[PDB]
């Protein structure tokens, strides 16, 4: 029952935020919206619901209660405005990109992307007019540098793959403050309990609740959270009119339920993480290790400052790069070879063999990607199993 | 049987094809594969899944076991090559345009469209560069006559509301195909059931499975059938990375359910629908009626050229305009005031007094929107009743 | 939103009867109470819906409000006062059963019974007090001779397996009325679309809703309805506390997506099985058959009194015994090696080889099991690949 | 991926035990088995199936692939040897029981039952000619004393309300093995992660997955832990036969995803209820505390033998009686006033005014039941505003 305008802690609005059951039948969990369609008790009453003189709802696509609910505890949880629930999170970012860009338009972006968000820029919205330019988030001199009278947005991730480099999301926001740009942040990573974005400056923050927000890996999800001007704009044009990314009320519910144990859940897989970033930095074949938590992270003080804690993901090189890093995936038992992060189960990759290992050293290497780079999505079992295959990994890796 | 092998019925392979029980430890119905990310047992398959080498999964936005089930039943019921699901109807289309479109590109459009469909063409992607003429489908002297090279595709539903007016599939496809243009057709009203234009020469058919496919109003979702090049460019470009419109295996699964009762849902609908419209022509209060069932229809003999049975949607104008279908509206008892359509609920809308209700009577007027217009949407009830409702609430229009 | 509304017609309150949207917010499908418990504004309301003067909920395996729908539908198909859902036929039979027996009751029962009924009368409640007695319920006379004082309850199911045979419901439930028995009639094969013994005089019904009320093959769920006075018995004892088999809410949705086409579906179900019937009797191999809709059936005259159709079940013996039923069986192709019935899908069974292969020839045919007979349920599919399909298989079982 | 009882680490097991991605294409969560009836490739694979010599399913009833991961998951987690899924944990005591007990079998219980358990035993198996008699549990030599012959099960909860009360689980383990007699053992409010009664010399443990194993409140489920020839023979009997509580593979699925977080939730239970639990035993208001984490907890000692952690239910007497529990329930905004546990969010009732409000002072006091007793089921809620509200509450309980 406890609302949020953030009175109430983190984990009493992450499970009742929004929601009185007394509201609904007494119904401790919330009934499911699964429909459609809402009929009207008078045509005079749908036609105030069309010109929104009346609350109420007509078509999930553009709006549904369960999808409300979610959307109301995740705008609590970032500290934003409103939220809103899309099929996933591309599904947020393209609703929100094709919504605030046309042509002519110019948008900044930070050195690197999310495979499918750079595609989308590049070969989608990109080749219908919308310039693009990248640049370091954290150089606030290069950023400041590229402004220009058409910068229109500023999109990144913070932290951001494949090092975890962050952006000064405060210093950042001042300078698009002063330029009449929207800054958006892809919180996916940190999730708002490790980081808000909107209390730094951000305008929006989108997030593929498919991760860490579920948690337990079975939807696909995206969420959006802002100012209610600008996500109105979004439901009403990039997510009813363009891609139509509805989710489904039934996949709503169960990422409800995952974020029901949210702090919880982070807590395991940032006190996991650390534990695995340390016993990695003890290795003799590893070479490089990024990690947030540890002392020696390059961004290690604005990290800090910006996420409560370093995270449960973790990238390292392992000396003698591919073939080393082939050997070590190979020989996983309790860590799980595939793509996607932030589920109970670990998970790891190595690009080299794996996504990229179609390109060349040349072309993987002149393109960000070391040849030994794995990245693991630190899961929620005993931290001993995961520590033991690792090390039993790392030997076969030999 | 089960579907393709030799060549089993429609129903057959409603709800047989491209299962066997036998392939899934004997379960009769398919197991839902609610899961976000599948895993590889070697780097190597992995990479071999990411590159097309290999037949599997990886993660279900690109492609999902339950979807693919879902997709080859529908391409074979529509008598295409290849499907995809989408979150929904508009996930569908959009999908399909953003792939097949750039700037420069043409694309003709039927006189009347869905309206989130208009909304998206004229202040989505053609506020991107994209060229939009609207040309009478049924015309097609006008449609090849506004063919162009920029053309690149042609867009309609057929039949379009609000007069159910057709399109000549077979002859625009002549014309496509003697000036390059792709086309797409929207069946959502008719279902491969009754209407498909793939085998008339359409190239593509998309479906707001929200309707007919599913029938019960529990679900919002998508379909495109076409040839496996044009599925496999809008899977891996429009989906993946312009959209993000993800169906949940769930509402994919029960999609699936709905689908397995189409042919005898339809059927109910029709005779349901013939019924009713045969009735309301005998009503002194009726000034109109568009049913493709009525000898009167305008297109009777292409509509019953292209379609199996008329349908279960009907239109009608009230020679008391806007009063009238106000009156008419408020007075049912059994038919739901409310906008969509196929479910087994009948529904009634009346945009003069619900979407438009706030425009002006010329605004209504210019957009074709009619003051004494209602839709039908025919539901499964017993006629009996139905005819009750509408015979009151005829009387109460006065 | 009728099903209520002067008693609509059949399919209009498989629809609708018990909802209105408007009392939901409108929500055109039910919203789904996957909730286990509900909570209350004061202790004084709490104390008031546990002492029934309250009307609420406040934990489902007592009662659930998507559950509480279902059931008031049930009871208005089935023309009883009260219904309860159950999580399988079996907890429906057995809450039955519990709540009305106590040692030294005595238990008439027909001559056949399904499968778990027969053990769980023998090897469950019998040995426990409870006196059981098996007699012919078309044989009024006999019935008579078997009433004692101690008979409180007359159990049995019409049709019967695997012969089909009918009981004089009307006829029984006289003598029942006599000697203060309670009938109990399992109603699964024919569904209250079919027949309605509550309306010939039996006191409850119970059904495998597992079959053709779900008619999907994706559930396992039961019913009863009945007075509010023995209903009310067995949801506060025979549920609850004797037996825990509490419905899904989720279930009892889809139950209620599936019954929403339970008259469109029987009337395939029995069309179909009617061709299939007389083709089966053209046939030579088929040496007798058990088929309601045939002329010959021996009790064809009472069945067409309490039926309205025949029925999706057929049942037939092979000349050839085991040998060709076994032949016939595995040569199959559409049809399904399966148990249950009430699918879309045709399902088909040979009790001689499949469930009692174990038993020697007069083991079973001491238990009435034939060596050649084979029993179908005939499914929604196309008659003429049904009628292929099962062409083949005599060509195969000779 | 990572099973094996006992090592790997229970969270490990809690999140991977019998579930190895690459056996199920890969998919990282396991497809649902939402499917009534399995089909077989020939009537002789069906009837070893029947016979036991193949390995396969048949009919979920009997047994489900979904259901059964769960099951071996439940049997790793406790223990055990083998476990089975059910529709409530009323349908798994009452599975259970029915198949163990016989008329003329006696049964000795601890001193309180949870009510339905209870209503079960007194009214109902217990009118079938079992005996029954309730012992102190943690009173080995009045246990010896009550031994008999007859005495086929010892069934007891613990901790047991309103207390708290503990058995000395492996002090009757040792007696019922003397005289050979089967221990079953309510192990629904600790769960297998703070106690396994198993290791402790019970035969069988038995939950209400309704509660703490589900932990969001969605889903109402049982589980049966213990030997393969016992629950063996409660699947064949009990559930098949004579209760048919049935779970649905979907809440199968959905109880398997709370458990993946049991750890993580139970931790954080305990950790709120340890800091609740002291701040009451402090208050002017309470006469009385009923925490096992206090050091004052009469069997302090013996819990912690027993359990890893003192759980998260607290049980607490108001020095006002009846009139304070009520003003104190009325007064609570972020507890909710509902029967149940185990929930993410905090549950209180106070059974004088609620449940037994009915009960004049005569039979509470008779049943243990005081005036002022409160029971709170503590949540996963920020704990300062779980605080915050009992002593509002408090204040306002004057």
């Amino acid at each position: 029952m406890h609302g949020s305008n953030k009175l109430p802690g983190f984990a009493t609005r992450a499970i009742h935020h929004g929601y009185d059951p007394q509201d609904h039948g007494g119904a401790l969990v919330p009934p499911v919206y699964q429909t459609a369609t809402f009929t009207f008790p008078t045509v005079e009453y749908g036609a105030a619901c069309f010109a929104g003189e009346q609350a109420g709802h007509f078509y999930s696509r553009i709006s549904n209660p369960t999808l409300n609910l979610l959307e109301a505890r995740m705008a609590s949880l970032e500290g934003g405005e409103a939220g809103l629930a899309l099929a996933s999170g591309m599904g947020a970012i393209t609703s929100t990109l094709w919504t605030l860009l046309r042509p002519g338009d110019e948008v900044l972006l930070g050195n690197t992307l999310y495979g499918c968000t750079f595609a989308f820029l590049h070969h989608g919205i990109g080749e219908f007019g919308v310039k693009l330019r990248h640049v370091d988030m954290a150089d606030l001199q290069a950023l400041e540098a590229a402004m220009t009278p058409a910068t229109r947005v500023i999109y990144f991730e913070s932290p951001a793959n494949p090092n975890m480099h962050m952006a000064d999301i405060a210093g950042v926001a001042k300078i698009a403050r002063k330029h009449g740009a929207t800054v958006v942040v892809d919180n996916t990573y940190c999730t708002p309990y490790l980081q808000r974005p909107l209390e730094l400056g951000a305008d929006l923050v989108v997030h593929s609740a498919t991760k860490y927000l579920s948690g337990h890996g079975d939807i696909t999800a995206g969420i959006v959270v802002g100012s209610q001007a600008l996500v109105d704009r979004i439901r009403l044009q990039g997510l009813k009119d363009m891609t139509g990314a509805v989710l489904s009320p039934h996949d709503a519910a169960l990422l409800m339920r995952g974020i029901k144990t949210l702090n919880l859940r982070m807590d395991r897989h940032c006190a996991n993480a650390q534990v695995l970033a340390e016993f990695l930095a003890r290795q003799p074949q590893v070479e490089l290790i990024h990690y947030p938590g540890l002392a020696s992270f390059p961004q290690y003080t604005l990290a800090r400052q910006q996420m409560s804690q370093p995270g449960g993901m973790i990238a390292f090189e392992l000396k003698g790069g591919i073939g080393a890093g082939r050997r070590f995936m190979n020989a996983l038992q309790l860590f799980s070879r595939a793509v996607s992060l932030g589920d109970a189960e670990s998970l790891a990759q190595h690009p080299a063999s794996m996504t990229h290992s179609s390109y060349t050293p040349e072309e993987r290497a002149h393109y960000g990607i070391s040849e030994g780079l794995v990245r693991l999505s630190v899961g929620l079992e005993d931290i001993d199993d995961l520590l033991a295959d690792v090390q039993q990994a790392l030997k076969a890796s030999a």
